[PDB]
């Protein structure tokens, strides 16, 4: 199973990890992909997932679009986890870049509930701009399912582990 990761609080844990060496390694049931509505997985966290899979996911994932339209901005969906894990549960966290509602990051957290355990980004940080401080504290808030965080970034997985409240 998970290891090497540091309790935060009684569902939730944080490890200093890539997320797609994370996936190869433990192969869980669910990770989670910090996704658009469009399904586009050009960079960051879904750029990365998607590589590992030889644009596989990108091919499911437009399919997808072709035939239900994009999702929302903190909705989901469930596709394949490919070579990663059983299922990919792709999640629109707000984008602050493109100037998207901050106060969707709650409803975005809200879609891991309906899994029992997954594999995770912060959603919303990274490339889509929002604290990934304030990420942390609203999954905690959020999530009452076992959630897997992987952050990439050593600096910011100490300062995470370091400020949490
Ligand atoms: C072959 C090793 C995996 C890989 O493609 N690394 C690049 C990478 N990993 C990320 C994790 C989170 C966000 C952006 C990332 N970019």
């Amino acid at each position: 199973s998970f290891s090497g990761y540091l309790k935060l609080t009684d569902n939730v844990y944080i490890k200093n990890a890539d997320i797609v060496e994370e996936a190869k390694k433990v192969k869980p049931t669910v990770v989670v992909n910090a996704a658009n509505v469009y399904l586009k997985h050009g960079g960051g966290v879904a750029g990365a997932l998607n590589k590992a899979t030889n644009n596989a996911m990108q091919v499911e994932s437009d399919d997808y679009i072709a035939t239900n339209g994009p999702l929302k901005v903190g909705g989901s969906c469930v596709l394949s986890g490919h070579n990663l894990a059983k299922h990919c549960l792709h999640v629109v966290g707000p984008n602050v870049n493109k100037g998207e509602d901050i106060q969707l990051l709650k409803s975005a957290y809200e879609n891991f509930n309906q899994h029992e355990v997954l594999l995770a980004p912060l959603l919303s940080a990274g490339i889509f701009g929002a604290d990934p401080i304030h990420s942390l504290r609203v999954c905690v808030d959020t999530v009452r399912t076992n959630v897997y965080l992987a952050v990439f970034d050593k600096n910011l997985y100490d300062k995470l582990v370091s400020s949490f409240l």
